[PDB]
């Protein structure tokens, strides 16, 4: 059950879009970052200039993008 690449494996660029923050693509810590099952993408909660520091730590759960639907 390890990470998967989804569009980074194929592009030769390896940016982690997906597995990484779409801001970022790539180039960040994951380990910081909240995945969301539904959009399987990573949120800018500590990679804002401030960082959040509440870092849930339960990496389950989803970004508002989709939760207002
Ligand atoms: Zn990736
Ligand atoms: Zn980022
Ligand atoms: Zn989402």
């Amino acid at each position: 059950s390890g990470p998967s690449c989804k569009h980074c494996k194929d592009d030769v660029n390896r940016l982690c879009r997906v597995c990484a923050c779409h801001l970022c693509g790539g180039r960040q810590d994951p380990d910081k970052q909240l995945m969301c099952d539904e959009c399987d993408m990573a949120f800018h909660i500590y990679c804002l200039d401030p960082p959040l520091s509440s870092v849930p730590s339960e990496d389950e759960w989803y970004c508002p993008e989709c939760r207002n639907d």
